[PDB]
DNA sequence: CGGCAATACTG
DNA sequence: CAGTAT
DNA sequence: GCCG
């Protein structure tokens, strides 16, 4: 798939990112969908009218697209606040979002050294800060493989029947991965229970897990672990690792969800909603139960990812095609 | 105009 | 709840 | 930002 509009999307993304770090999330979501619509266009966009014929692109977006197309630049970029580069730096710290970045900025901080020496940091943020560079670079697929295998071997050592699947960008076939997303379950529908505690303690013992970010181990029904790992050996960097354990009945929906992409997911969930259904990482179900939240819908059994697509009347897409 | 995915921890 | 995260 |  060749993005015939790279010259466009490249500029649009700078703006999209600017709105994002400033907290203007809905406006930023709009650009993202516009940007993906452009990447998927069969040819390079050649006119305002044609740009408008594309869903996700309105008059405002079309103006910018044509300006970039015809001038090779977007003047709006020259007007982005000088605070944006700083807000981006701060929000690049895992555990710190736009609100925290803003707070730090207002306090006068402008560099990571400022944050290290004077900023108030949450436990997660302190970990995000010390591993800033490690976490910012995307690791080579080869390393993600090693990480995934490390987790699989440690788990299967407890039960060879356990299925361990690297999801996220690794599953979508990317060449580099921002982190490693591992999903675990068991066909018998019960042997997944209790694996969390044993897996984490096992990986901690061998020194693989170096820090925890999100992990409620007081909960035996715990399904997610967000932490930090590091392969043994010389020169290995620290990497983000997410581990999810789910009962077999939720395997298809968990696999679908954690494979993503994030945009592919919210788009698919939105489609589900229009068909009177609701899609979570747990299951596809009938429309959730005046005009208010209450009870979950009835679950629609889905043994495989294909089943989810089928019940949604959507053509099936391999993981590599959910790159959105 | 209001909605924009559905959900899971932390403190 | 506010914030951040998947 | 866009859509309905
Ligand atoms: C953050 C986020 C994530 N997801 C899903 C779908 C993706 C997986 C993994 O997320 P990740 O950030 O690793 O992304 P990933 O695709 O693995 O890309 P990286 O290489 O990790 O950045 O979770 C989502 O539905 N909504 C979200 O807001
Ligand atoms: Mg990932
Ligand atoms: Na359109
Ligand atoms: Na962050
Ligand atoms: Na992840
Ligand atoms: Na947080």
């Amino acid at each position: 798939a060749t993005n015939h509009n790279l010259h466009i999307t490249e500029k649009l993304e700078v703006l999209a990112k600017a709105y994002s770090v400033q907290g203007d999330k809905w406006r930023a979501l709009g650009y993202a969908k516009a940007i993906n619509a452009l990447k998927s266009f069969h040819k390079p966009v050649t006119s305002y009218q044609e740009a408008c014929s594309i869903p996700g692109i309105g008059k405002r977006m079309a103006e910018k697209i044509i300006e970039i197309l015809e001038s090779g630049h977007l003047r709006k970029l020259d007007h982005i606040s000088e605070s944006v580069p700083v807000l981006e730096l701060f929000s690049n710290i895992w555990g710190a979002g736009t609100k925290t970045a803003q707070m730090w900025y207002q306090q006068g901080f402008r560099s990571l050294e400022d944050i290290r020496s004077q900023a108030s940091l949450t436990t997660q943020q302190a970990i995000g800060l010390k591993h800033y560079s490690d976490f910012l670079e995307r690791m080579p697929r080869e390393e993600a493989t090693e990480i995934e295998q490390t987790v699989q071997k440690a788990a299967q050592a407890f039960n060879s029947g356990l299925l361990c699947v690297a999801c996220g960008s690794y599953r979508r076939g990317k060449a580099t991965c921002g982190d490693v997303d591992v999903l675990i379950t068991h066909p018998d529908g019960r042997s997944h229970r209790g694996i969390f505690s044993r897996l984490l303690d096992s990986l901690r013992q061998e020194g693989f897990l170096t820090d925890d970010l999100v992990s409620q181990e007081e909960n035996g029904q715990q399904q997610k672990y967000l932490g930090v790992c590091r392969l043994p050996g010389p020169g290995r960097r620290h990497r983000r690792l997410d581990i999810i354990v789910v009962p077999y009945s939720e395997f298809a929906c968990a696999l679908l969800y954690f494979t993503g992409s994030a945009h592919f997911n919210r788009s698919m969930k939105a489609l589900a909603k229009t068909k009177g259904m609701s899609l979570s990482e747990h299951a596809l179900s009938t429309a959730v139960v005046h005009g208010c939240k209450v009870g979950p819908g009835r679950v629609l059994p889905t043994p495989t990812e294909k089943d989810v697509f089928r019940l949604l009347g959507l053509p099936y897409r391999e993981p590599a095609e959910r790159d959105w």
